[PDB]
């Protein structure tokens, strides 16, 4: 979508005083999250429902089994996570005009809570792999039927990579949280 | 669409004197509404009519039942709401060149009325969930037929999130309205 | 399309002296016409001919009945109207370099004539609603056949909204015309 | 396509001394040609071959009859004409750095020749209307078959409008040519 | 694609001292190559494989005969040629920071070699016309089958135009090469 | 995708002191990798799964055999490689604000390791050619079936070109590594 | 069907005393009616509903329009007529065992009434020709549609032939009725 | 089927002494029942399930609604009735070899009971007409659907004719029953 | 059909006194006409309309062009001819019971007239060959279309054979007519 | 099939001395078994596999589930039973020519054993009803699928009727077996 | 077809005096030709054109290639041969009534000529095998295409068997011809 609005909002939010860990965390967020989702990830999840098939003759069973197997797309969860993680750093724009280190501590606390919450939610929603087969027993499908997934190896690679990057950002958040004391 | 024109119009409209509540409300509007609709929401409602199916052989029944089940798309209602809510803040551009706190009070009154109107209209148009089945008895369909919806869980998540954000902005509007007295 | 070229052309054309009514009219044109057509209206008329169906087996009858029912799309009529209405305000760029209130009066007269002409043409071309059924008796169709329309409720809402906005701009044009005398 | 490169090239080419007729001609070219082709015309010719059908069972006859009926699309002829017409005004950029009214006369002569050539070529290639039926007797089609066209009324409106605008620019070119003597 | 990055790279590479022939060559390259490929040529080759058909029932024969008839698309060959031709002029950016007429001679020699190489390669790859029929005897097709091409007249016009423009740039390159001696 | 964000990030990262080999390497990376992937390569891999066919009647065998034959698309591997290779040069932005030749040596070591790793991984993932046939024995396919690939000659040309460019950048990296000693 | 049962029933019913006209009538009935219907007519009306088509997409309209156009098949009307006409001659078997010229007169009266009734009914049911087109406005068909008939020339020949034979048998019946007085 | 076996069985069963009413009843049974069912009725009910259609996409709903609308075919009910009615007259063959008017009375009583039972059962199973539409709400059909019948006018004619013939045979049976006393 | 009824009718009609030519003619009629039509010819014309195809998409054009190309099937014309030719020999059954050489002369005259009439009608209806292509310009077909015939070589062989046999029977009829004088 | 050969074989086998029970049993066998199977039952089981459908996309699953649900057709089991039951009565033809009450006792014993064996086998093979749904888990079907049966009510009526008739013949066989002692 | 008419004609033609070789030849003709063609051969050639397929998309190419590969069906050639071979033995019926060993010699000469002619014609028409593939280059087929045959092994067995039987009958005919001298 419109990633340049977020770019220009983030350029005015990086004028805040930050520590070494905070700048390393912003570098990891800018490179390993925004550039990869905004360039590479969009096209992978383009034909997810078009190339999703089930072995049946029942109308409406493809929609039911696709919605049951993929309640939320990976790419939209990652975009929402990117937006939510950068919110505490975007509240500096609002806070600066109010004055024209307590805020920094509050930002660190909120950022750690968001990073851990999203990492745990990513583990519970998806897991670690995307298999190539699905078993569906949802109405209007008759008993259990079998369905086939589009590009499962290339979505397992994104899941593993994203989980690794989120774990890195969680470690840096806890490092800075310990640094403040 | 062309969100950068709205961005440049909003950059020239935030030069007005504002209170703390007004800046918190603008931050919530910029982050939780514009960035999410302009980046995430567009692709969700892309194959809404393509992946909408009904169990019939009657030509024209898909068009009738899709138009009866989704009179207006969620994404267009939200974009229209975003445009209408920011209108009182966009009338500052016109008002400033006229002079080259009564206006602020009028803006607050109009903004509260718009936020409450859109929140109530969102409740009456859609509700709180998007089910995965629809029952249709509209011409040219013969008696009642059953139709299936595309991505219902992922549209229920957007409805609930948008309702929560609109309720937050309504609370901030009433807070500032009480603040003025 | 390329709406930023029109934005940059309109930024250099709003440097002209204007009255209160002229600035209110420019605000209505910028917000209620350009931002809505350039963001919301494009996707509504995307599958107009793809999701247009007729109850027949005759090749070429869909093309004939779609062209007979929708001679010109609504969105292109509105874009052309937007371009034509802003032409008198775009002739200021050409007129300013010539000198390096008669022009203002001529602009007001032409703008009123264009606004009234387009409003009447919109009434005669389309009407007030888009029905969900069409009756077609055009070659190569055999006698009369029935055809079904895509998203009729959501195109009736745009027609009614656009007619209301055009009536507002006509009232403001006649207000300024009376103001000059 | 990339219309902003042409916009930035044309901003550096309008720094040349020009007469009243030359500025009126540039205004007509900028508004009635570039803004309409770059915004409105692209989507009209999008499903020209997808929604082109013939009444036959012969493979390859649709491709043959579409290529015989529309050798070159209208939109590409107009874009090429726009590029070629503005070339003499784009040679000022090259000529200015050479010096760091003979050129103006040469430009006027070439511009008149190009405008008349393109107007006559548009008359011979297309005509004045786009009919809704076509008769085809090209291999691999068996004898003569009948084919149906997509959006013929809306392409007749563009042809008539473009011919009117090109005639206006030809009249202004001959006016300036007579003015120089 | 992203033609504005190439535009901004070329704006910083035209600050080099150049002769009259070198500026005429840059004008021909900018207008007759970049503006035409980046605006007009992209849509012509959009449905090249979708609207390519063969008269057979064998699965996989369309892919084999399309790959045998069009090993590389015209538009990608032209884009690669545009990028490669402008490389010697893009090495000025790297060379200028090194110093903070031998280079000019080396650039002219390399540019002439590239222009002649691409012109000869275009002659050997494609020829002068795109016919509307193809004869294919490639596996998995059974013996020889016949295939039909999409928009052959409109691709013959581009081939002839591009060959003419490349011949013009070759003549200007040899003119400057003779000028240096 | 959004290549202009990477362009603006790379403009602020080329302000570092560099040697002759480092500037030649940056020129090769900017021209032969970024401009080609961001302009030419995107459209080649657009219909890779749509135009992938197998000779069977089994539902779900196309998805299984496409995922087994192309675990990761070439274009996404190249984009990821481009992002990862430029990371050491993007850590200069973070390092510069820390101070407001050891870093240069560390950057060279990491850049050499990344270039060699990606070149070897490209050899093991893909090879040197893309054949036009595939043999598949993956569930749900019955025993072994044969599948056909889309545009194999035009993807072999990209593989060979990309391998040549990566070998050039590896040679320049080892040249600079030897230069430092 | 089982025509040999009727043959053996008719062999035992021709043992009655008869006049010259009665034997000529039995010869015409045996040859021109039974042998033609039982050998030639069965295959003509075999694909009457299979090869009956209408120009519509409405399910169930073929059944409605075939039943409206051909309420009773010609061949079954003729077989029923053959059975009914020979009934008075088959009542001799029952009457002969009762005795083990009044009956003959009663038979002649009944046979004349049956022959005239069937000839008039054949005129009112069918007419004189079977056209090749039909116009249908029966539910579930939408307004009027057009339908096409199978073998109309070959069913017109049977209608004309059967009407001629029935008129011959009516003339012979009235000849014998006058003969008795 | 094999009607000649029944013919030869009935030839050996008509050697019994009979009254006038019994011979008139045998004549009505032989002519109006056996000859019509064995010649005319077989082909009418040939495509009853092939030309039975319902307006749905559900597999198995045609079988369910055809079995619910026509539990037993008319032609098989009539053949079974013909076989059962002639059984008392076929018990004479068995009774005659036993001896090598009490039996006649028992036969008359049983024949009257069978004729009345079959006439009442025909009224309760079918009725008096075969409509051209059916409403079905049987599993697996979703709610109620509408189905269309093949040749309804020509099956109404057979029902009415068969009911008239059965009423005639019932009147003759009661006449003979009264005759015996 | 029921050829055994005609066999048993012909066994009782060959008891008439006949000459040598009359017995040779009856032998040719029995062998070369009845045995070939009743055994071989029925299956040839079984899929005449099922395997008749035309190159069009127009509903109802197959029925129109089949009825125009084959107004009456060959096999039914031959069966009717066989029945009509043997009628004078079947009038002996009726004439013999009347008496319980003038008749023979009348029979010969009528038989000669029938044989010559049918031979000439066969020449005018069909000709001498059945081609494999047909050109049709009958409604609802659009202009002229081309249609393909089923088993044309095997129907040309029957036409030539039947014409030869009919010419033989005509020569024998004229031989006997001359013999009588 | 050829039921007249069995009729003529049974006419020469009923010349044996028999008791009252044996003649009643032969009457029940001739009427309630042979006439019903040879006339009525053949057409019921004609489209058993054509109108058998399953809800799947797997090739070969219809054949597997039809063979699993109906291992042997009812009509062929009944025909085989009819042939086997009448064998002891057909051994009289062979035994009579050998001589040109011990045999009668042996025949009764064998006939009782066959009747009881077939009745028990009919109970174990089929049961008492034919349901309208079937559940299938046979290869190549994926897990369990559901299949639909053709004419289940009309096959339940035949099963119940045949079981009743076979029970009657078993009672008569045991009556005669007790009679002999 | 009607083989019983030929049976009854042959029963009245075997009353002629014959030698040992003539009776052995009649036994071979009756058993190895008539019983096999009239029982076994009819069903083999039932789906010859239905199960004949070609690898093309051209309408009408199946009819052309089937008629070119099988100009006359095997079964009809054999039936015609059977009828023609038995003609000399059927002329005895006509010759016997003329008298109420010269004829026998003439019959033997004609029978030998017919047997040898048909055997040679069978060799030239068909050959010795029926292959499973066919190569067709007949209009409307494009160049050469490949077609597949139904039941080729089972038609090769009939060809070889029929050729062996015809050779046996030719040897017996020459044996009797030599016997007469």
């Amino acid at each position: 979508g419109e990633w340049t609005i977020l770019e220009r909002l983030l350029e005015a939010a990086v004028q805040q005083h930050s520590t070494m860990i905070g700048r390393i965390l912003l570098t990891v967020v800018v490179i390993f999250r925004i550039l990869i989702v905004a360039i590479v990830g969009e096209t992978v999840y383009d034909d997810e429902q078009t190339m999703f098939v089930c072995n049946t003759l029942q109308p409406g069973c493809n929609q039911a089994c696709y919605d049951r197997a993929f309640p939320i797309s990976h790419i939209r969860y990652w975009v929402f996570q990117i937006i939510m993680v950068c919110t505490p750093s975007l509240c500096f724009i609002t806070y600066s005009v109010h004055q024209s280190s307590r805020f920094y501590i509050i930002q660190v606390v909120f950022r750690n809570a968001l990073e851990i919450g999203f990492l745990v939610g990513q583990y519970f929603l998806y897991g670690f792999s995307v298999p190539g087969l699905y078993e569906c027993n949802r109405y209007p499908c008759i008993k259990e039927v079998e369905c086939y997934v589009s590009r499962p190896t290339e979505k397992t690679v994104f899941l593993v990579f994203m989980f690794a990057v989120s774990g890195i950002c969680v470690v840096l958040n806890l490092a800075e949280l310990n640094h403040l004391g």
